[PDB]
């Protein structure tokens, strides 16, 4: 170290002369133990560095070989100095960066170099990252930028244009964002990029300016507008004079997306209904339709002849707001009409796929005859067609259009049955091939769940012997035909579709079992065929309940007040089931004998068990067969053994743990094991079905499954830095050790309603010492993983955990939380899964010392948490994670009693934190926290809450609005506030009618002090009192 130091010193102090050998000698004086001994600093030589080349450079074209031999140096020095762990600090270096480009004194490859190391180093490590602070981005944005302007024009212009990508996304997901006002910077690019014809670096510049308007969406949505009105003119421009190059067309077109979603917030047409309308957007747009209709007859839009999904979308996306010179569906049905290749006709057909996919209303009755001859006269060519599957679409999505709507007339109806008739007579001949085998059978399941065509006898014939074999669309069109339609007795055809469903080879495997299906699909169609009326089962089987810029579009309709969530004994045929139970048997006998430990497949016998539990558990479900002897069933007795036979392979795993051909195998197991089990509560075959694959488990396979658990738990391009939490970090065993644990967490759960022959307590105990203080490393990407899912998924809210289970769970969290303290996308991932344990924490049956325990730790980080975000060091989808976990505390102690957070030695209660993100800077947050508002006034548990402490929170939510509103171009915040208070205001008149006095007089002063906008609270009320029940608002206003 001193001896290193003074060596340095020396050959720095030395003359020029002497200094030439010694940059070799002070390249070579690093050594591995230097380099162990020197860890802490490395500032020291980085600033010796520093003013060495500072030196240099200060003493015609001879230099540019040392100027690239000191970058060469550097960039040794550098890769040396972060090889290991990036202990140098990334603020010297940075500043070092900016100087040595902006000037011009240094060359251009020099600081094509300076930001080739500032890419490959800076912004590829997750560390730089996340320390790289706000004023650091913007300025890191706006010098590149500028060079990007820079009338020089070279080959280094596409690493800036990267750069710059790399610096939106860093700016745009690290920090709150950089301000509107650099948008003149883009428009000023795009202004130039029309001159220009090389667009080096377009692709880049469009793909950043894409994600800053995602980031900029939730505000300034009319300057977003104004800018779209401005820009995408001249991206028509640019297309259309372009060489149409396929990745610059694919951002344009996200751009397009873009701003239609923007514009459009989910298909929103009328301004009234939240859209936002404009001469020039509406110019732009006709535009837009102009362009797309002349790129569609293209070789590239694109043997294959499909145009690509996201034209097809932006093409329907564009066709609805366009449709009421004069525009619809005629155009359409000329092409249609006219095109005599399916090259000019796929293309249409897809168009009218989607639209009508999308929206249904979008087209009118009237012309949907017209189309279903033009349909019908393009199904038949005497043989099969590239254009028959896209016919085939459109058609089903006819079918579903029509069974949405009721007020077709009674010639138009007979009209479109005699229609449908003659589509189903042209599509049911044909039907052997298998190629169409998916389109043909979900046209055929549409047209019988909509009872357009009578079935017939000759349908029937399909699911009996060879004709046809058992896939997915075809048993989903066959519980259809059995739900609309009565089986014919042609005793006999109800047991040759039994023989064809489970028709097994006398080595190859069943197809039911060698393809995935629906759970309790063909479980329950064999069950219903079984009994006295077919078609009453799948009614009442049918009849139980089941368990992106999408979330930016529901923002804005909840803004534009369009959309507001709130305020709104069986018979058996014995010999039919005797004949089935024989069936199953032999078919599970032949898989035993064709079974061997080697090469046979184990998904398909754990299908094979799915299958047998899932006809026991709908036979549970009726009064047919009682759960006590389906137990001592034969089934049940032939479940065990294959799950057995099954258990071998995951004991052989157990010891051959380097094998990688198993883990593919492996990861299928759990994936029917877990999909097997069902957590909710409410009875249903699916619950039963479940606690009869839960008792199937036994001892011995737990424990092998822990123990491979245990085993595999100690082992050892892209834009900017990869998120630690990304599926990039996990390979085959790390994603297979996330499969079973998984898998054994839903076992832990919903084991102790039933008996079971394993202990789940060994189970949860071993898991608790799976993320151990002295094993688990928070640090380790895979060991982050599991501590996420563990959080998430042993919490329960139905049984507490045992207490001392969960203070275990929790004691890392601290740890966890901060280490990953400045990165926001692992704070925000921590804290939407710690919410879970929320559920079982509110719970003080037993409140004993530890439960004030656990209680003070989950207290303690989240106080730590709302303070950390007091302090402006989180970015806005953390807040909302903090907001989404506090209402838990709401929900579980609405009365405080004991959720109170402690920060610098003061108590603030969880109730009164929840109103201060009502005056938030993001809008986003505000009004999340004006829609949960309503778990202040109302128990959650619907019994009200005192009158004292609805008056004073109602009084201090209303305040804290207030206070946003007078704490204040602005229109945008102006009507993003306005709309907050008038949410908050609605929300407390709906949920609380305690307060609705209070709340309607409240509204009534802030319509002339705070001027909410009188047509938009108008709507509001009348909205409520449609809620209410009152026929009129007059009415409703009388009242109070």
């Amino acid at each position: 170290l001193n001896d290193l130091l003074i060596c340095c010193r020396q050959l720095e102090h030395d003359r020029a002369t002497e200094r030439k050998k010694e940059v070799e000698k002070f390249k070579r004086l690093i050594r591995d133990p230097e380099t162990i001994k020197h860890l802490d600093n490395w500032d020291a030589v980085f600033r010796f560095l520093q003013k060495y080349i500072q030196k240099e450079t200060e003493c015609q074209a001879s230099r540019q070989k040392k100027m690239q031999e000191i970058s060469s140096l550097v960039k040794y020095f550098i890769k040396c100095a972060n090889r290991r762990a990036p202990r140098l600090k990334c603020q010297e270096l940075l500043n070092y960066i900016m100087d040595t480009v902006k000037d011009s004194s240094n060359g251009a490859i020099y600081g094509a170099d300076c930001s080739n190391i500032l890419l490959k180093d800076i912004l590829s490590v997750r560390k730089y990252w996340c320390e790289i602070s706000q004023q650091q981005w913007l300025e890191l944005f706006s010098v590149y930028f500028r060079l990007y302007l820079k009338p020089s024009q070279d080959v280094h212009r596409v690493l800036v244009a990267r750069i710059i990508h790399a610096v939106t996304k860093g700016c745009c997901s690290q920090t709150d964002g950089l301000n509107s006002k650099f948008l003149d910077f883009f428009s000023k690019a795009i202004q130039c990029a029309r001159q220009e014809k090389s667009s080096s670096g377009l692709n880049h510049i469009l793909a950043a300016l894409t994600i800053f308007l995602k980031t900029l969406a939730v505000n300034f949505r009319i300057r977003v507008c104004e800018l779209g009105d401005e820009i995408l003119p001249t991206l028509l421009y640019i297309w259309t004079q372009h060489r149409l190059n396929d990745s610059l067309k694919e951002v344009i077109i996200e751009l397009f997306q873009l701003q239609i979603y923007i514009h459009h917030p989910k298909g929103a047409k009328t301004q009234e209904k939240g859209a936002y309308e404009s001469t020039k957007w509406r110019s732009i747009l006709y535009n837009l339709y102009d362009l797309l209709v002349n790129e569609i007859s293209h070789i590239g839009s694109r043997r294959n002849i499909a145009v690509k999904e996201n034209l097809i979308e932006l093409m329907a996306d564009i066709c609805h707001q366009v449709f009421n010179i004069e525009l619809g569906w005629e155009v359409i049905k000329d092409h249609l009409q006219k095109s005599q290749n399916d090259f000019d006709l796929v293309p249409w057909l897809q168009i009218a796929t989607q639209l009508i996919s999308k929206y249904p209303a979008s087209l009118p009755n009237c012309e949907l005859s017209p189309l279903l001859m033009i349909l019908s006269q393009l199904l038949p060519q005497q043989r099969h067609g590239e254009r028959t599957p896209y016919v085939l679409r459109c058609l089903t999505e006819v079918a579903l259009c029509q069974d949405k709507r009721s007020n077709l007339e009674s010639s138009q109806k007979s009209d479109l049955l005699k229609l449908w008739n003659k589509i189903w007579c042209i599509t049911f001949r044909g039907i052997s091939s298998e190629q169409i085998q998916a389109e043909n059978f979900g046209l055929l399941g549409a047209i019988i769940q909509g009872s357009l065509v009578e079935v017939d006898r000759e349908f029937w014939k399909l699911f009996t012997g060879s004709a046809c074999r058992p896939s997915c669309p075809a048993v989903c069109c066959l519980t259809l035909a059995l739900t609309t339609s009565i089986v014919p007795g042609t005793f006999s055809l109800k047991e040759s579709i039994m023989k064809w469903l489970l028709f097994y080879q006398l080595t190859e495997v069943p197809p039911i079992l060698h393809s995935n299906f629906p759970h309790l699909v063909l479980e329950k169609i064999l069950v219903s065929l079984t009994m006295k009326n077919c078609k009453a089962a799948m009614n009442f089987f049918q009849s139980v309940p089941e368990c992106s810029f999408s979330e930016v579009e529901e923002l804005f309709l909840q803004t534009t007040f369009d959309k507001m969530d709130f305020l709104t004994g069986f018979s058996v045929h014995q010999n039919l089931k005797e004949s089935l139970d024989r069936c199953l048997l032999g078919l599970s006998e032949q898989l035993l004998n064709n079974y061997s430990s080697e090469i046979t497949n184990s998904e398909t016998l754990v299908r094979c068990s799915r299958l047998l539990v899932g006809v026991l558990g709908c036979y549970c479900y009726m009064g047919v067969i009682a759960e006590e002897e389906a137990y001592k069933s034969e089934l049940f007795q032939k479940a065990k053994s294959l799950m057995q036979c099954a258990g071998e392979s995951i004991t052989l795993f157990k010891n051959k743990t380097n094998e990688e051909f198993r883990i593919g195998s492996l990861r299928n197991m759990m994936q029917l094991c877990t999909r097997c089990l069902s957590n909710c509560t409410k009875k249903s075959p699916n619950k039963i079905a479940s606690g009869f694959f839960l008792r199937l488990l036994t001892s011995k396979l737990m424990n092998d499954i822990a123990d491979i658990c245990k085993s595999l738990a100690s082992f050892i391009s892209t834009i900017g830095a990869i998120n630690p939490l990304a599926e990039e970090y996990l390979s085959k065993q790390d994603l297979l050790f996330l499969d079973m644990l998984k898998f054994l967490c839903l076992c832990v759960t919903t084991a102790q309603t039933n008996t079971v022959s394993f202990r789940a307590a060994d189970i949860r105990r071993k898991l608790l010492m799976l993320i151990d203080s002295s094993t688990l490393e928070p640090t380790k990407s895979l060991h982050l993983h599991m501590y996420l899912m563990l959080l998430k998924e042993l919490p329960g809210e139905e049984y507490p955990l045992p207490m001392e289970d969960v203070l275990e769970l929790l004691k890392p969290l601290s740890n966890v939380c901060s280490l990953y303290r400045r990165d926001q996308d692992v704070c925000k991932t921590i804290l939407n899964h710690v919410l879970h344990v929320v559920k079982n924490l509110g719970q003080s049956n037993m409140d004993s010392e530890n439960t004030r325990d656990a209680q003070g730790q989950f207290l303690t980080v989240i106080g730590a948490f709302w303070h950390l975000t007091k302090e402006r060091k989180y970015i806005f989808s953390v807040r909302m994670a903090l907001v989404n976990c506090l209402k838990t505390l709401l929900e579980a102690d609405p009365y405080s009693k004991w959720a109170i957070l402690n920060v610098m030695g003061k108590d603030f209660p969880v109730n009164e934190v929840f109103t201060q993100f009502l005056a938030d800077n993001h809008h986003q947050v505000r009004m999340l926290a004006a829609e949960s508002i309503n778990r202040l006034f109302q128990d959650t548990k619907l019994k009200a809450l005192p009158l004292k402490l609805q008056q004073t929170a109602f009084e201090n939510a209303y305040l804290k609005a207030q206070e946003g509103m007078r704490e204040m171009e602005t229109l945008d915040e102006i009507y993003n506030r306005k709309s907050v208070l008038l949410t908050l205001i609605a929300v407390v008149l709906s949920c609380s009618p305690i307060c609705e006095k209070q709340a309607l007089f409240a509204l009534c002063k802030s319509v002339k002090e705070n001027g909410l906008e009188p047509h938009l609270v108008k709507k509001v009320l009348e909205k409520v009192s449609e809620t209410f029940g009152y026929r009129r608002l007059e009415d409703f206003m009388a009242s109070h």
